[PDB]
DNA sequence: CATAAAGATGAGAGTTTGGCGATTAC
RNA sequence: CUACUCUCAAGUUUUAGAGCUAGAAAUAGCAAGUUAAAAUAAGGCUAGUCCGUUAUCAACUUGAAAAAGUGGCACCGAGUCGGUGCU
DNA sequence: GTAATGCCATTGTCTCATCTTTATG
């Protein structure tokens, strides 16, 4: 008949119930297909599809883009070799050939074993002349003698396969570089900005002492300790500290009133130093630039170690240095050890094992691994001075090739390459011929905006090609179509408005968008004076002014500043009090000083015809980072300014993008107002509306606007309406989940669509508030903290936390709380909960006792207003609570609450925030609703109602149906169930309010119609709904008030305009709880095919053992190593035979084999082949069943296994745990938390106390389950016998871990556990042979229909 | 001389659950 | 708030970096250790300086494929669902 | 010879605690 359903959409799980009118899961037969003997089952309509999370493209994204990297690398040698093979093959026939062939054994290699010159002597000889390679690399950079050219090619191709990174543009060269010519520099500008007792530098070392290996701040000291005219606050020395990385303050040398503080590697340094260089003039504007040039020296200092000029190469003879220091300290070492320590050598040299020196050079131990290993052995020995010291400025042993490399430009490795060709160009013709192509080979880098090098069979390229060529280096810039490339780029990487489809977004830097958030933060704000009393919102002349004055004047505007250089610069006004917004702003116009500084034309910014140009102006600088591009795109805006402030303006850069567009900010109009948002922030009469508001507000056309235009953006399949959505992969899996579930329920149900389809979408803290607590006591200065000292861990405690947040008074009497009584203390809530039900910290307050608020059902009486009104002004300005409950504490003294306030609650309890939520009910109900009738109008026959969990979970709370995750996964199920009665309810009881949890078009029902005036006016004869704005109230029977007063409700509710029973608070209740108590849920794990990296990427040495698998076709793994540890796919049931013995007698088998994720394909092309190659003989090609992960299999007694391998099996069975059960473990867990009231707490306690026998009766229960189904019987005596062990501990403990004993049983992979401190290891099902004869159950997404198979044949 | 703030040197972790080799038992 | 481009440096793995002295070996004393080539999902055809780890997937029928179809209703109960009447 | 019972996992990232140095009252 009439049904509905209810959802829970999680990203791990989707939850489904069917419900009837009378709140009642309907149970039906269903029938069952196969060969067994069962032909029908009995299944109740509730259940719960569970499936592994959807995974982001991140992983997928990098592995591309390496491999990517890979073969252009693989293709720069290519090219080398190319340009050298002809001239090669004229000295050397197979030197290339041998290169390649490197990698096999001298078995399987066809030239000679010795790579570079094929004869032993000539090896011998080069690495004992060269024992790395940057020996080569230095001499053929400072030697005129000719040079083999094998050689010259390893040194050219050892510089191009790793070039070096690209982040600092354009040449690089010791004038505007070295530290040495910088510092000069430096010191040459300070001199000449001042000349007046000026400092004179000329013995100091500064490269000595800056590139020394040592910290920042003893490079600091030692530089002052050289400098005896200045000190370490001097100006000169606060650069220095800049320069090397410290934090300095400015505050000191210009005596400033507000700190400034200036980091190089913080983003916000170079506004900073706008702000700092706008006080002081901009004449010290070269001479911070000359300190950053000189921290990036000091950078390239700590590469450039060996700069001593003797050299050419800079980079090669510092591994140079470092190989002779490496071998001078081992052999020092080598003799310390054997001289003092004789014993314990083979450990350091020998063993390789515990990461000693053979492990740091043959094992797998790292720098900082062998490091720790050998800091005791140096720190015991005597004579280990200069070891230690670089031990701990971490080097020491160094090797050549190590993590730091990764800082190495590719500017030095092109200046060695060009010294290089330079020194041999004579010698060779054809490196005078191809020295630029080996140049560009090494320079080359694909630019953002060209992508991959395709020809139309790339899924992720765009770029236009000008000719039919194969692309290289040298002809990229004449065969790659730059301008369309770019264009596509732009088209592509463009994202559209989430709240209007079809309009890019604008940059988060510009202009019309930081114009934008700054009016909407600043049309919030409110001011008084004295004299008005009352607050008044900003008019459009008074935000014109404050934003013209300060926001176009300073990038930072402060409450301060915005009181004394506005208020009372213009408006005479001498005290305000602004509410709206706490210290400051934190929108600001960077972008418009940015600008101001950069072009020096104030009036050219405010100009309404240059918009358009400066927002491409700064969508350029956003989307391109490449200078030759940006070049590219600028050339059009050289006659504006040029030469000075264009190119101050090609370095700048901005990064990030905002939410909404331009169409939607100043584009689209209100029909009758004629305003576009922009217009409606600035002017708006005496309400000003924010931009959500507007969005929300149906009186206007902005949201009909926003709605007729989301279905142009959306397409015709179900997959692009979900791939169209905002959120990650995850929850789009689960949404497409949801609706095949929603399908199949109606397919179950004989095609009948349901009425209603509700739809749930499922330390720091603590040291936050310690630091409000701190920072609130240190404003006021109460040292409540010096008597009384507590710890982030204690402030978990909600009297505690208020008793901390109340400046250790009451809040409605003038007198000091007793720290160590806090029980008979009581916890008020400033809004009653039959109001709101809100119990955050928000509204509640600690007083002695809740009698003191007076006689009102409202807020807290004016007596007691007027009383404290100061005391909750000072806690209201010392940040101890936040607004919002200043507000609701002195409400009285403004009435009390009022109609808007109580529409306000509705509205905050009724309404959902999230857009995902709203965007899956609009798929619902678009693929549920599609009937029209003669005119062109919706008919809407099944409602999607939306709910926040909010009302499920106070739901629970209230009527004691606890939530236990950690028992099964009938918890989702139960949520759905509860989502579809609270939702049938609330639709039943408040047609009216469709609109605001009903999706489509709806009647615009205001505050008039449903709220009542007076508690004795109910309104049954004039439509009012309720007085008290509380929505949940009709399933209590009573409502206790904040003065005690208790309410009464009639035992059944009832609607008031249609006379239909809604609910009946005893036999729904006790419906409820019965369908709560069901043990047959359908619990269904989604059987998927595993996909993704082929094995383990661990690549391991060679081992006599077949699971090794070929990292190469022709790798003999057995002569190479390679992978081991593939993924199964999917298994796959094979009855065939295999030959057995010497005779090889055929022997009849039925197996599980594991088809592994590299050999589907394979399979899948002819799976007889495949077999056959394995082993197999005479298959059943017919009885091949394909079993992917989770395949369900019945074995005896209702045991259940999942498939979790070829090899493997998971627990298949859910613990249908009895009700009062769940309820005790929720209550003894929660014993301390239970935030309710006192008496309802004493209810609890007793409980607890009167029914303790059930946590035996659980361990009971957990034991006959584990014995029927589990079979761990090590484990179930693990875990009896430390039961026994602690049958003396507090109830709530052993509540919690019994909640942790149930992972024992829980559906999945088994998985290890504690119980106290006893640790109970996971016993696995390592065998998959059973299941080769039990009843394989094959399942519907719900789970109803369902075909079993017996695998016995 | 005492207290507060910032930087540096070690501390662990950084999921889960399937594969594989050693181990143990019949 | 997902998706995307370009790119670097390590890591790991086989070979090249001859090991020297005794001893029938087993095993002992020492000398050296820092680097390089190649691969970095097997591979694929569309042969690109491209693509290969995301999404998607119970069973059965028809199709190479996108995709269409296939499973009766009430009542009394509730240990993973059972029983009874109707049809 | 066959069937049932601890370690490892490609990454360049985190965050927390204690000690030392500098600044202010």
């Amino acid at each position: 008949k009439k049904y509905s359903i209810g959802l829970d959409i999680g990203t791990n799980s989707v939850g489904w119930a069917v419900i009837t009118d009378e709140y009642k899961v309907p149970s039906k037969k269903f029938k069952v297909l196969g060969n067994t003997d069962r032909h029908s089952i009995k299944k109740n309509l509730i259940g719960a599809l569970l499936f592994d999370s959807g995974e982001t493209a991140e992983a997928t994204r990098l592995k591309r883009t390496a491999r990517r990297r890979y073969t252009r690398r693989k293709n720069r040698i290519c090219y080398l070799q190319e340009i050298f093979s002809n001239e090669m093959a004229k000295v050397d026939d197979s030197f290339f050939h041998r290169l390649e062939e490197s990698f096999l054994v001298e078995e399987d290699k066809k030239h000679e074993r010795h790579p570079i010159f094929g004869n032993i002597v000539d090896e011998v000889a080069y690495h004992e002349k060269y024992p790395t390679i940057y020996h080569l690399r230095k001499k053929l950079v400072d030697s005129t003698d000719k040079a083999d050219l094998r050689l010259i090619y390893l040194a050219l191709a050892h510089m191009i396969k790793f070039r070096g990174h690209f982040l600092i543009e354009g040449d690089l060269n010791p004038d505007n570089s070295d530290v040495d010519k910088l510092f000069i520099q430096l010191v040459q500008t300070y001199n000449q900005l001042f000349e007046e007792n000026p400092i004179n530098a000329s013995g100091v070392d500064a490269k000595a002492i800056l590139s020394a290996r040592l910290s920042k701040s003893r490079r600091l000291e030692n530089l002052i300790a050289q400098l005896p005219g200045e000190k370490k606050n001097g100006l000169f020395g606060n650069l220095i500290a800049l320069s090397l990385g410290l934090t300095p303050n400015f505050k000191s040398n210009f005596d400033l009133a507000e700190d400034a503080k200036l980091q190089l590697s913080k983003d916000t340094y170079d506004d900073d130093l706008d702000n700092l260089l706008a006080q002081i003039g901009d004449q010290y504007a070269d001479l911070f630039l000359a300190a950053k040039n000189l921290s990036d020296a000091i950078l390239l200092s700590d590469i450039l170690r060996v700069n001593t000029e003797i050299t050419k190469a800079p980079l090669s003879a510092s591994m140079i240095k470092r190989y002779d220091e490496h071998h001078q300290d081992l052999t020092l070492l080598k003799a310390l050890v054997r001289q003092q320590l004789p014993e314990k050598y083979k450990e350091i040299f020998f063993d390789q094992s515990k990461n000693g020196y053979a492990g740091y050079i043959d094992g797998g131990a790292s720098q900082e691994e062998f490091y720790k290993f050998i800091k005791p052995i140096l720190e015991k020995m005597d004579g280990t001075e200069e070891l230690l010291v670089k031990l701990n400025r971490e080097d020491l042993l160094r090797k050549q090739r190590t993590f730091d490399n990764g800082s190495i430009p590719h500017q030095i490795h092109l200046g060695e390459l060009h010294a290089i060709l330079r020194r041999q160009e004579d010698f060779y013709p054809f490196l005078k011929d191809n020295r630029e192509k080996i140049e560009k080979i090494l320079t080359f880098r694909i630019p953002y905006y060209v992508g991959p090098l395709a020809r139309g069979n790339s899924r992720f390229a765009w770029m236009t090609r000008k000719s039919e060529e194969t692309i290289t280096p040298w002809n990229f810039e004449e065969v790659v179509d730059k301008g369309a490339s770019a264009q596509s780029f732009i088209e592509r990487m463009t994202n559209f408005d989430k709240n209007l489809p079809n309009e890019k977004v604008l940059p988060k830097h510009s202009l019309l968008y930081e114009y934008f958030t700054v009016y909407n933060e600043l049309t919030k704000v409110k001011y008084v004076t004295e004299g008005m009393r009352k607050p008044a919102f900003l008019s459009g002349e008074q935000k014109k002014a404050i934003v013209d004055l300060l926001f176009k004047t300073n990038r930072k505007v402060t409450v301060k500043q915005l009181k004394e250089d506005y208020f009372k610069k213009i408006e005479c006004f001498d005290s305000v009090e602004i509410s709206g917004v706490e210290d400051r702003f934190n929108a600001s116009l960077g972008t418009y000083h940015d600008l101001l500084k950069i072009i020096k034309d104030k009036d050219f910014l405010d100009n309404e015809e240059n918009e358009d140009i400066l927002e491409d102006i700064v969508l350029t600088l956003t989307l391109f980072e490449d200078r030759e591009m940006i070049e590219e795109r600028l050339k059009t805006y050289a006659h504006l300014f040029d030469d000075k402030v264009m190119k101050q303006l090609k370095r700048r850069r901005y990064t990030g993008w905002g939410r909404l567009s331009r169409k939607l900010i100043n584009g689209i109009r209100d029909k009758q107002s004629g305003k576009t948002i922009l217009d409606f922030l600035k002017s708006d009469g005496f309400a000003n509306r924010n931009f959500m508001q507007l969005i929300h507000d149906d009186s206007l056309t902005f949201k009909e606007d926003i709605q007729k235009a989301q279905v142009s953006g959306q397409g015709d399949s179900l997959h692009e309406h979900i791939a169209n959505l905002a959120g990650s992969p995850a929850i789009k899996k689960g949404i497409l989940q949801t609706v095949k579930v929603v399908d199949e329920l109606v397919k179950v149900m004989g095609r009948h669509k349901p009425e209603n389809i509700v739809i749930e979408m499922a330390q720091k803290n603590s040291r936050e508030r310690m630091k409000r607590i701190e920072e609130g006591i240190k404003e006021l200065g109460s040292q409540i903290l010096k008597e009384h000292p507590v710890e982030n861990t204690q402030l978990q405690n909600e009297k505690l936390y208020l008793y901390y947040l109340q400046n250790g008074r009451d809040m409605y009497v003038d007198q000091e709380l007793d720290i160590n009584r806090l029980s008979d203390y009581d916890v008020d809530h400033i809004v009653p909960q039959s109001f709101l039900k809100d119990d955050s910290i928000d509204n509640k307050v600690l007083t002695r006792s809740d009698k003191n608020r007076g006689k009102s059902d409202n807020v807290p009486s004016e007596e007691v207003v007027k009383k404290m009104k100061n005391y909750w002004r000072q806690l209201l300005n010392a940040k101890l609570i936040t607004q919002r409950k200043f507000d609701n504490l002195t409400k009285a003294e403004r009435g009390g609450l009022s109609e808007l306030d109580k529409a306000g609650f509705i509205k905050r309890q009724l309404v959902e925030t999230r857009q995902i939520t709203k965007h899956v009910a609009q798929i619902l109900d678009s693929r549920m609703n599609t009937k029209y009738d003669e005119n062109d109008k919706l008919i809407r026959e099944v409602k999607v109602i939306t709910l926040k969990s909010k009302l499920v979970s106070d739901f629970r709370k209230d009527f004691q149906f606890y939530k236990v995750r950690e028992i099964n996964n009938y918890h989702h199920a139960h949520d759905a169930y509860l989502n579809a009665v609270v939702g049938t309810a609330l639709i039943k009881k408040y047609p009216k309010l469709e609109s605001e949890f009903v999706y489509g078009d709806y009647k615009v029902y205001d505050v008039r119609k449903m709220i009542a005036k007076s508690e004795q006016e109910i309104g049954k004869a004039t439509a009012k709904y309720f007085f008290y704005s509380n929505i949940m109230n009709f399933f209590k029977t009573e409502i206790t008030l904040a003065n005690g007063e208790i309410r009464k409700r009639p035992l059944i509710e009832t609607n008031g305009e249609t006379g239909e029973i809604v609910w009946d608070k005893g036999r729904d209740f006790a419906t409820v709880r019965k369908v709560l108590s069901m043990p047959q849920v359908n619990i269904v794990k989604k059987t998927e095919v595993q996909t993704g990296g082929f094995s383990k990427e661990s690549i391991l040495p060679k081992r006599n053992s077949d699971k090794l698998i070929a990292r190469k076709k022709d790798w003999d793994p057995k002569k190479y190593g390679g992978f081991d540890s593939p993924t199964v796919a999917y298994s796959v049931l094979v009855v065939a035979k295999v030959e057995k013995g010497k005779s090889k007698k055929l022997k009849s088998v039925k197996e599980l084999l594991g088809i592994t994720i590299m050999e589907r394909s394979s399979f899948e092309k002819n799976p007889i082949d495949f077999l056959e190659a394995k082993g197999y003989k005479e298959v059943k090609k017919d009885l091949i069943i394909k079993l992917p992960k989770y395949s369900l299999f019945e074995l005896e007694n209702g045991r259940k296994r999942m498939l979790a391998s070829a090899g493997e099996l998971q627990k298949g069975n859910e613990l249908a745990l009895p009700s009062k059960y769940v309820n005790f473990l929720y209550l003894a867990s929660h014993y301390e938390k239970l935030k309710g009231s006192p008496e309802d707490n004493e209810q609890k306690q007793l409980f607890v106390e009167q029914h303790k026998h059930y946590l035996d009766e659980i361990i009971e229960q957990i034991s006959e389950f584990s014995k029927r189904v589990i079979l761990a019987d090590a484990n179930l005596d693990k875990v009896l016998s430390a039961y026994n062990k602690h049958r003396d501990k507090p109830i709530r403990e052993q509540a919690e871990n019994i909640i942790h004993l149930f992972t024992l049983t829980n559906l999945g992979a088994p998985a290890a556990f504690k119980y106290f401190d006893t640790t109970i290891d996971r016993k696995r099902y390592c065998s998959t042979k059973e299941v080769l004869d039990a009843t394989l159950i094959h399942q519907s997404i719900t789970g109803l229909y369902e075909t079993r198979i017996d695998l016995s044949q």
